[PDB]
């Protein structure tokens, strides 16, 4: 709900983009996570792409300073055969 999708077909790679909406000009680290219960910045790269790749991934942009981050939800799925 809200959550935005990215599509791809089996075998495909795929940069699943980075939603957390972040400040230019900050010089971000970034971490993702599977919730399980190219050139735009911070993208995950998955290679070679299954089934099991299909679900919600949750990115977290962490401020250098290390008192702010950033998260947002992206949906994966993963439809060729």
């Amino acid at each position: 709900p809200g959550t935005p999708e990215v599509k791809v077909a089996s075998s495909e790679d795929v940069d699943l983009p980075c939603t957390a909406p972040w400040d230019p000009q900050v010089p971000y680290t970034v971490s993702w996570v599977k919730l399980l219960e190219n050139e735009r910045p911070y993208s995950l790269k998955i290679r070679n792409t299954t089934s099991s790749n299909s679900g919600t991934y949750r990115c977290t942009l962490q401020d250098p300073d290390g008192q702010r981050n950033l998260s947002g939800k992206v949906i994966l799925r993963v439809t060729g055969s």
